[PDB]
């Protein structure tokens, strides 16, 4: 069960990094977003 | 604790696949969004 | 590890609420966005 979680946790960690980078660029306008 | 770690988890990847629909549709201006 | 994987969660938690936070504003145009 632990290894299992880490491995969702860290999926997780990826999705929600790549989520803020899309979300700031369009609260920024950055490259016409 | 495990069992408490598992239901968190779970509800934070509904969370996050919610928001990866909601920034796609933004990112690709589905639907005139 | 579960301590170590109950602070990542709490992480987890805390941006996924801000970026629904964020989410909800653009899709509702709340203050201009």
């Amino acid at each position: 069960e632990v290894e299992a979680l880490e491995k969702k946790v860290e999926a997780l960690e990826l999705k929600v990094q790549k989520l803020e980078k899309k979300v700031e660029a369009l609260e920024h306008g950055w490259d016409g977003r």
